[PDB]
This record gives C-alpha cells, sequence and structure tokens, in this order.
C-alpha cells in the first residue's frame, strides 16, 4: 500500500543512475526495479511528495548509491578534474528516541572509507565546543587514519533544507541553504581512490536498536561538469 517514489518524475533520472541498498549493503533494488514502482515501508513516497527513508538498527541504512545508467557502479576519479555535484533538499524530521545519529549523504571511496559523510547528530564536541541537534559534515583524515575533520554546518530544523557538495580537483565544498558552511576542504587524501555519492538514512551507533531514523528528501540528484 506504499506508493512508490518513481511515480515523481523529479525522481526518474537519479533512480536511473542509482541501486537502493537496505538494510545493509546489499542491493534490494536496482535501477530498473526502482522505475518500475519499487516501494516498502523503508522507501516510499508521502502524500505531499517526498522520498522516505526509514531504518532501525545499528550502522543499518536505506540508502540510494549512484550508478551509471550503463548499470556499471559510480567510481569516478576522487580528485580529478571533472566537477562531482550531488544535490538535494532533505527534511530532516525530529528523530525518534534512541537515534543519535542519522548519516543523510556522502562522498564514498571504491573500498572501506567515506570521503565525506553529511549527518544529523544529538550532540558533537569539536575542539572543546559542544553543539547540540546539529547537521555536521565529516571528512576522514585517510584511507589509513580513522580519525576525521568534522564542521558543524546548521542548526537542525525539521525545515525542508538544499544541500550541495561540489567536488573537484582535490577540493570538495558543501553548500547549505546557499550559504558556503564547508570552503574548498583538501581531500588529496584521496588522490588515486574512485568516488561515489550516496543519500538516504544511514543509523550510526544508535541507543535504542530497534528504533526508526528517518530522512525525507523533496529533490536529488547527481550530476557530472565536465571541465
Ligand atoms: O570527534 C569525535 O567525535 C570522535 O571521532 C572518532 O572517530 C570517528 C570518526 O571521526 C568518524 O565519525 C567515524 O564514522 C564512521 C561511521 O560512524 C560509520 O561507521 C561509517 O561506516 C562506513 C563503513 O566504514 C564502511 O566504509 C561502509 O562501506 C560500505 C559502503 O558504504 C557501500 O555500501 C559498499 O557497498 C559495496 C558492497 O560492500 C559490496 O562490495 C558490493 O560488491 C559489488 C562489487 O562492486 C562487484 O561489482 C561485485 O561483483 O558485485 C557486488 C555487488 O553488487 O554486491 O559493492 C557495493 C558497492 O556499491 O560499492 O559496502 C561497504 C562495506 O563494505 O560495508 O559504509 C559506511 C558508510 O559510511 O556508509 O564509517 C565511519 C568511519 O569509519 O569514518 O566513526 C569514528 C568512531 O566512532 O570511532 C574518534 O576519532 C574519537 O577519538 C573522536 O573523539
Amino acid at each position: 500500500f506504499y506508493t512508490a517514489p518513481s511515480t515523481e518524475s523529479k525522481f526518474t533520472e537519479v533512480l536511473s543512475k542509482a541501486k537502493l541498498q537496505y538494510p545493509t549493503s546489499t542491493t534490494v533494488a536496482f535501477a530498473d526495479d526502482l522505475l518500475d514502482g519499487y516501494a516498502a515501508s523503508y522507501f516510499y513516497l508521502t502524500s505531499d511528495l517526498y522520498m522516505q527513508f526509514q531504518v532501525a538498527g545499528s550502522s543499518q541504512r536505506s540508502e540510494l548509491r549512484e550508478m551509471e545508467t550503463s548499470g556499471d557502479e559510480a567510481a569516478w576519479d576522487c580528485t580529478g578534474s571533472t566537477a562531482h555535484v550531488a544535490s538535494a533538499q532533505i527534511a530532516i524530521p525530529v528523530q525518534e528516541d534512541g537515534i543519535e545519529e542519522v548519516t543523510i549523504l556522502q562522498v564514498h571511496d571504491s573500498d572501506v572509507t567515506p570521503v565525506l559523510r553529511i549527518s544529523w547528530v544529538s550532540s558533537i564536541t569539536i575542539d572543546g565546543v559542544t553543539s547540540e541537534d546539529v547537521v555536521l559534515a565529516t571528512i576522514r583524515n585517510g584511507i589509513d587514519d580513522s580519525t576525521a575533520t568534522k564542521t558543524v554546518l546548521q542548526a537542525h530544523t525539521t525545515s525542508r533544507t538544499e544541500f550541495n557538495i561540489n567536488v573537484q580537483n582535490s577540493k570538495l565544498s558543501i553548500t547549505v541553504d546557499g550559504t558556503t558552511e564547508l570552503d574548498e576542504a583538501d581531500i588529496s587524501q584521496f588522490d588515486g581512490s574512485t568516488c561515489y555519492f550516496k543519500a538516504g538514512a544511514f543509523n550510526n551507533n544508535p541507543t535504542d536498536t530497534s528504533a526508526n531514523a528517518r530522512i525525507k528528501m523533496y529533490e536529488l540528484e547527481w550530476v557530472d561538469h565536465h571541465h
């Protein structure tokens, strides 16, 4: 009884360029499945035309992963000359009790390292400063360094918010509602890696493993701009 995101033409292109992973890194729906009306409790269209992702459990996900129309996985040069841009209009509801962090957009390398996570966090402490109920950028310092540089991007609102990730040469920028919030962060530690975008709900370190993380996207796309 769930309506499919594919019923909205605004999602046709990104779904053609995606596969859906749930609840782990296994594919539940490829692009052609998504375009044929795939819908489930963890991936459906709301009555006001949001693509909603929902998932429970530690490090579980309902997430779109960038694909080429050819069916190849996206694997662009992480620090190449071609610009890669992901844009999304996201409404982050107040999260259920026991949900402590939800990753909503990523740049991921083609192995086991996220270049960038954009996530909602119940709290974070950075250089001795604690912020609560904020949206955060996390950029890993390298494949062999588990630590990351963290940047508060936005106070959490339930309002629809525009996020834009721009990746070109060895630099990554994030704009939130038109304002640059991370300006040309260095990602040269991923020289020689290949990369792809992800978007959805990725549930990080819940304190209630049966609570549902929930994230809504009004618009989503990922594109190339050739230099
Ligand atoms: O400052 C402080 O507060 C403290 O910070 C502390 O340190 C922090 C860090 O700062 C940071 O916050 C860190 O965050 C971690 C997150 O919490 C979270 O755990 C995150 O999890 C990652 C995970 O590490 C992996 O990278 C994982 O990768 C998966 C991918 O997303 C993707 O789904 C992959 O899908 C592939 C499949 O796995 C298969 O390989 C599949 O195979 C296909 C082949 O391509 C082939 O074609 C074949 O033939 O067909 C198959 C097929 O189709 O099936 O391909 C797919 C594919 O699509 O590519 O799978 C990956 C996987 O292996 O699982 O993803 C998540 C993610 O980001 O999504 O990791 C974060 C991190 O480690 O950075 O947490 C730290 C912490 O908490 O400790 C401290 O420094 C502290 O001191 C500070 O105070």
